[PDB]
């Protein structure tokens, strides 16, 4: 990795920000659209699974997907946030999550903002759990 | 990468970390170890360039050195967060600016955080360009 950050493109700056996700979460990441191809490049989607922070081996733990789409002008814009296979949450609990995340997205315009709205469901579930 | 988040142990969740510092920021991000000698690592310190996010190229922009040293605990207690070569910004702003990184770090204690404060330092930056 030999780039500069301030002069990225935005399909630059997702592509790193994948490389990033898998890194930091691994298993508990997954592309949903590893055949992207074209010549200009699609809005990436990927899925990560999120427990509560901090959880140890003795605990029983909630659970929920955090499903995101980058927008083409991303993350100039907010992404597509979506809740998904939530367990042990109920639905108003899932709705009030993705009511902060989205709000707190709006905030985070300017930066990728994946980890930092993954960080906030981990808090969200160590609450819950 | 085949691990899971959630059982990783301090110096898998930093290294994680650096290569996700490295591939976002890449030339911008300097590990400022010596080569790995020994079973164990010494205690990340990283070197960050920061720029205010969106750069058109007609404005006057100012820039830092986020320098960060992670602690053998980290991210479980906060890292040591130190500004350098600030270009622009008056002492006094730098000093702002840390104190309001040092308060971020202690509020996002058990996950890393250069992320968000390399963040914050940018959006900093982004209401001093003139």
């Amino acid at each position: 990795h030999h780039h500069h950050h301030s002069g990225e493109s935005y399909p630059q700056r997702q592509d790193h920000e994948l490389q990033a996700l898998e890194a930091i979460y691994g298993a508990d990441f997954q592309d949903l659209r590893p055949d992207a191809c074209g010549p200009v490049k699609e809005p990436p989607e990927i899925n990560l699974v999120l427990y509560p922070q901090g959880l140890t081996g003795e605990e029983v733990y909630v659970k929920v997907d955090l499903r995101v789409k980058c927008p083409p002008t991303y993350p100039d814009v907010v992404p597509e946030i979506e809740l998904k296979n939530a367990k042990g949450l109920s639905n108003e609990s899932v709705n009030l999550l993705k009511s902060r995340l989205e709000e707190l997205a709006k905030k985070h315009c300017g930066e990728v903002m994946i980890f930092e709205l993954a960080y906030h469901v981990q808090s969200f579930l160590s609450e819950h759990n």
